[PDB]
């Protein structure tokens, strides 16, 4: 979990999951939007696995969240939500 | 905001944390999301000097009494 300092990437968890979760998370912690905003900047990458860690730290702070899932995708395993 | 509390180059490291406690007291965070502040933001946004001596430290009285 109920707490955004608790969300982290599983190794195979694909980082579309990780995302859906980490927004979900952040929209129901309270907290102010700039403090929201310096979370998304700070956990998002920080708790991310080894591989999309080393794939968004490459890509830098100045990087929108689509560049970021499209440098991710297909990294890792399957994972268990379904999706379109 | 907790995130704008920042300690001057000559200010007093209890002056800083004065500060830092006031503004994190009024900040609307979790418990948890509190003490994560503190562990994160106190350190980081410490002049130099303090923030040489607190990295190689803890309680807040024992970073006190290192940064006198």
């Amino acid at each position: 979990p109920t707490s955004i300092l608790d969300i982290r990437q599983g190794p195979k968890e694909p980082f579309r999951d990780y995302v859906d979760r980490f927004s979900k998370t952040l929209r129901a912690e309270q907290a102010s939007q700039e403090v929201k905003n310096w979370m998304t900047e700070t956990l998002l990458v920080q708790n991310a696995n080894p591989d999309c860690k080393t794939i968004l730290k490459a890509l830098g702070p100045g990087a929108t969240l689509e560049e970021m899932m499209t440098a991710c995708q297909g990294v890792g395993g399957p994972g268990h939500k379904a999706r379109v």
